[PDB]
């Protein structure tokens, strides 16, 4: 007798559905804008494809188990590692750049409320096989289309800004192995989410010093790109790389959409390079999607030549938290062109005619399937929105006519 | 290292996602052209949902698991009727919804029934008449037939469960077993006459009652059916205005009347039906049927009619290949933006952007490359046009556009 859904899942039923039909039409749209195709996997992958334990929260979080007849497996949490198991399937085959798109369901057994439920719909976009900025900047601007697009703007959101590398310099000038490194992003992307000693003290666990511990706490404090310079030099990847990331998308024209913040990490070990964050203005919600480079991942699951990606995530639920705080997700009820009404059920067959002729004109039409009463049919195509209602009734099909109303006697040929 | 998908699973890349996205519009374009409302449920749902036990090949042929317990959906019906009953008085009716879920079967691979599959479901709830399948099954024509398809190359076999449960409660056999025998009557096609009589006397039916059913099963046409159990009879008169009101509809060639279709899910009470291709090479395309007494099983406090059917992506994709009705379409945009060299970039983007706004659909080469590799590029992801931003041309406000001469920034749309 049970009606509830699993866990932090969402039912869609048609009024619901409807509001993620719109959010997703936008993506897609984006994608097209901006050249993207779109690809799919399997929701249900091999567990052996998320083994990387570099310290992170959602090897765990996982929803996985065993079918005996194949070998054991896991529920996608994200989409990427199956992107990269695509990629490379694709072998000498594969013709780059590429620009993929997918919005598949992901499967965290994550904290449920409150925008982050145990099961969401992720956007991606990625970007394989090309060496600079450029793409990031792409994919920071389709971000911004999207959400442009969903009726949002600048001042509503932000998406911050920021590379790795900055850190991972200062890292690796200290006398610590890149071996720790991806651990410390790890933790270091907490300083958002918890306050400084208990980041400063997982530091201290993974065997740093306190006066690298230091380091890094003023690293992720610095104010802007020209104090980027002043801690590692102008001459460098990571300020050179920022200065050219903002340089072009001030040049597309998304130049209040974006900032540079020195806190942003990421919470995913595999990023290389520039990351980013879209985040609401008033600072209400987690984020509305995140991404960034990721150069050494295709060679960690074997490509025998490394090839750089770029690439982002992009949630069904935060955003529409922030759309519905927005007032920009009026429900559009369901609409159809023409409700055919057989006045009583000899009629029906030639109902039917009409309704056919209808649909082959390429209208949306619906027919009363059960014997009911003249007005109930009325009340019916005001239900479900009918533009018109074609009543069928017996004097005028011999006349070869039908009845209309608007929400008098009308001939076939001028039906449609 | 490891590249393959999990068992008897798809991967889709674009080459492939294309052909799917083919598909499921017109899915979508069927449903909005016969007036339903899309829904979705999660693809995961509670293990005790289907728990319904009538000698059934399904209940085990499940992805299950522990994470209270679940598994994932081997068919969308039950989780309709879920959310159905969920929307308790709030739901208005008749109601027309649906959906093309994923579904799993830890079933036998090949042929055409991979260990997952995409469906798409249609339901009608709330309808008492025939009137309902009537629609459903030209809904399901419609679809073949803007797909490219016809009468000539594919069918869909009828039939009334009636007929049978007639038959069954006529000899002493509770309606206690009467579903069961429905799971094994529809093994007929699938195999041999003596097995399926074999398993009859094993539910503990006398010879005698196996040999009616045989014969019902072969009955010839509806004319027939009348003789075995009067035309004055639910089942015949149902089926005879099903089938006056979709050759009303005009869908006469279509359907065809066959005695042996039952369907091999307990839960149907009336008319079923099942899409096949005429020379008979693949499984079923789809199959549904009327199912009233289903939203009563899961606690509806007023039995509530339904009927739908469920259509796969597999076996359909077989048979437009076997027909070269699934021509690859490869991938297009309307515009490449070729910056000269480096320092264009910006104003590469610029246009890029004004494009991007007029509506167009394009793309820019991102990495620093050579004029020609750039041309390569434009044709690779098939553009309909190069626009190369030259600084000659930009400084005197245009840009070099090669149609696959020099236009001002305001004539590029
Ligand atoms: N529990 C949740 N509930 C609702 N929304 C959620 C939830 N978890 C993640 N998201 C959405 O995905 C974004 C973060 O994804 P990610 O970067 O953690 O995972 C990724 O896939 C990264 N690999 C991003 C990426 C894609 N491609 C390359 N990198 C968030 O902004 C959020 O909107
Ligand atoms: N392994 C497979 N490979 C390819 N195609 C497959 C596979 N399994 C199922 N299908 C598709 O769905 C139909 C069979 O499922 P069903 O209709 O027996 O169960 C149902 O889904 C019921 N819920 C039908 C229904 C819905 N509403 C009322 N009745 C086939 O006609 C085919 O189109
Ligand atoms: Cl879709």
């Amino acid at each position: 007798v049970e009606t509830e859904p699993v866990q932090g899942c969402r039912d869609f039923p048609p009024e619901a559905m409807r509001c993620r039909r719109h959010l997703f039409d936008v993506f897609h749209a984006t994608a097209k804008t901006f050249g993207f195709e779109e690809y799919d996997a399997p929701v249900l992958e091999s567990e052996e494809l998320y083994i990387r334990k570099a310290g992170e929260e959602i090897t765990e979080q996982m929803f996985n188990f065993i079918t005996k007849g194949g070998h054991r497996v896991a529920l996608r949490p994200e989409m990427t590692p199956s992107l990269a198991r695509l990629l490379l399937g694709k072998g000498r085959s594969l013709l780059l750049p590429a620009k993929w798109y997918s919005i598949p369901q992901c499967w965290r057994y994550e904290a449920i409320t409150r925008g982050r439920r145990r099961e969401h719909y992720q956007w991606n976009m990625d970007i394989v096989g090309v060496k600079s900025v450029s793409a990031e900047v792409e994919l920071v601007c389709a971000a911004c289309w999207a959400m442009r697009s969903l009726g949002l703007s600048s001042k509503d959101v932000g998406i911050k800004v920021n590379s790795r590398k900055v850190l991972q310099t200062v890292v690796e000038q200290a006398g610590v192995t890149s071996d720790k490194f991806a651990p410390v992003c790890v933790i270091v992307d907490k300083m958002e989410k918890i306050p400084r000693e208990e980041v400063e003290a997982q530091l201290a666990v993974l065997g740093l010093e306190p006066t690298v511990v230091d380091a890094i706490t003023t690293t992720l404090s610095l104010k802007s790109i020209d104090e980027i310079a002043q801690r590692v030099g102008e001459e460098h990847e990571a300020v050179k790389e920022l200065r050219q990331f903002f340089e072009q998308v001030e040049a597309y024209g998304y130049g209040d959409w974006v900032l540079f913040d020195a806190s942003v990490v990421r919470g995913l070990a595999y990023y290389t390079g520039i990351v980013f964050e879209g985040f609401d203005r008033e600072g209400k919600f987690r984020a509305l999607c995140g991404g960034g480079r990721y150069d050494n991942l295709l060679t960690t699951y074997g490509s025998p030549t490394p090839i750089p990606c770029a690439g982002f995530g992009f949630g069904d639920c935060v955003i529409v938290e922030l759309l519905q705080e927005k007032r920009l997700l009026p429900d559009i009820p369901h609409v159809v062109d023409d409700v055919v009404i057989p006045f009583d059920e000899s009629m029906r067959p030639h109902a039917l005619a009409v309704l056919r002729r209808l649909r082959d004109a390429g209208r949306s039409a619906d027919i009363i399937l059960d014997k009911k009463k003249v007005v109930q049919a009325f009340n019916y195509a005001d239900r479900v929105g009918a533009v018109r209602a074609v009543l069928v009734a017996p004097e005028e099909w011999e006349r070869g006519e039908v009845q209309v109303k608007m929400l008098f006697a009308v001939p076939l040929d001028r039906l449609v």
